[PDB]
DNA sequence: AGCGTGGGCAC
DNA sequence: TGTGCCCACGC
């Protein structure tokens, strides 16, 4: 509630000052994390992390019941339940 | 499945 | 003033 945005359309509000400019982005478009990679521009310095992922292979995340490793947790996580059945 | 991407938040 | 997870949607 104590941190607000400007813009006319938008009605929300941020607890954390970091939040409230990281949603302006929205609004401006910036998108200052690039991918030395295949050069695609983000918005978030964690959503570029992620993505590298999808270069590399690299999937830190293995399921308890079977190991099937994913490069995002909550990638394991919506795996894990189809073991219940 | 693969994976973009915003919000809540702890640090 | 960022960094970086968990969470959730969405397609
Ligand atoms: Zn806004
Ligand atoms: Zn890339
Ligand atoms: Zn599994």
């Amino acid at each position: 509630r104590p941190y607000a945005c400007p813009v006319e359309s938008c009605d929300r509000r941020f607890s954390q000052s970091g939040s409230l400019t990281r949603h302006i982005r929205i609004h401006t478009g910036q998108k200052p994390f690039q991918c030395r990679i295949c050069m695609r521009n983000f918005s978030r310095s964690d959503h570029l992390t992620t993505h590298i992922r999808t270069h590399t292979g690299e999937k830190p995340f293995a399921c308890d019941i079977c190991g099937r490793k994913f490069a995002r947790s909550d990638e394991r996580k919506r795996h894990t339940k189809i073991h219940l059945r």
